[PDB]
C-alpha cells in the first residue's frame, strides 16, 4: 500500500563460481586414486612390452624389477583396506589395471608416498583418540570412525562422510598399524622415497641448470 513494491532483484548474476581445479588433491582423493588406478583397465591399450620395469631397474634400483606389478599389488592391498575403509566400495575390482606408463608412475610414486604418510598420520591421530576415554569435557570413547574426534581428521584430510565408511576405532587402529608396518608397504615406499628424493634433488639440479646454463627458449607446451 505504500508504493510499487514487488520484488527487487538484481538481473545480473556477479559471481560466477568457475570450476577451480584443485592444486593438490586432498587425501581422500589421493587415496582413492591410488585405488582408481588399480580399478582402471587399460586393455585400449596394446601394451606391448612397456619397459617401465626396465627404465626403473636403471633410475629405481634392481629392486625395481616387475615395478607395475608390485604396484598393482600394492595397490590390490589398499584396494583390500579400502574396500572396507570406504562405504560401497567392493574388495575385488572387475577393471583391474595391468600396467603402468613412466608418465603414471610419476604421479603413482608421488602418490604411494603421500598414502604411507597420511596413514603414518593416520596411525598417530588413532592413538590419541584410542587413547582418549571418558573425559571431562564430556568426551565419549572413541569408539567409532565417525566420532567426533576421528570424524575431525578424516573430514580435515578429505573424507567426506558418505565416503568413510563406519568401522571400529580399535580395529581401525590394528589394521593400519599393521599396514604402516607392512614389510612389502615398507619396502617399496622407502624406495620410492629414495627415488623421489632423489628426483627432487635432481629437478631443482635441473631449475638450476636451466636458470644458469640454459636459456628458455620459445616454448609452450607439448602434447
Amino acid at each position: 500500500s505504500s508504493g510499487i513494491e514487488g520484488c527487487t532483484e538484481d538481473e545480473k548474476r556477479d559471481s560466477v563460481v568457475e570450476g577451480a581445479t584443485s592444486v593438490e588433491a586432498s587425501l581422500k582423493e589421493q587415496i582413492d586414486w591410488l585405488a582408481e588406478r588399480y580399478s582402471a583397465d587399460l586393455t585400449n591399450k596394446d601394451t606391448s612390452k612397456w619397459n617401465t620395469d626396465e627404465k626403473v631397474k636403471e633410475l629405481l634400483n634392481e629392486k625395481a624389477v616387475g615395478i607395475e606389478s608390485r604396484l598393482l599389488a600394492i595397490a590390490k592391498e589398499f584396494h583390500k583396506l579400502k574396500s572396507v575403509l570406504c562405504t560401497g566400495v567392493n574388495e575385488t575390482p572387475a577393471h583391474v589395471a595391468n600396467r603402468v606408463s613412466p608418465g603414471d608412475a610419476i604421479s603413482m610414486l608421488y602418490v604411494l608416498s603421500i598414502t604411507h604418510r597420511e596413514l603414518s598420520s593416520l596411525k598417530n591421530k588413532i592413538d590419541e583418540w584410542k587413547k582418549v576415554k571418558a573425559s571431562e569435557d564430556g568426551t565419549k570413547v572413541i569408539q567409532n570412525i565417525k566420532d567426533d574426534r576421528t570424524n575431525t581428521w578424516f573430514v580435515a584430510h578429505g573424507f567426506k562422510v558418505a565416503e568413510l565408511n563406519d568401522v571400529t576405532l580399535e580395529k581401525l587402529a590394528t589394521v593400519v598399524n599393521e599396514l604402516v608396518s607392512h614389510k612389502d608397504m615398507i619396502y617399496i615406499n622407502d624406495a620410492m622415497k629414495q627415488n623421489v628424493d632423489k628426483w627432487t634433488k635432481e629437478e631443482s639440479e635441473r631449475l638450476a641448470m636451466m636458470a644458469e646454463q640454459g636459456i628458455s627458449g620459445a616454448k609452450g607446451k607439448k602434447d
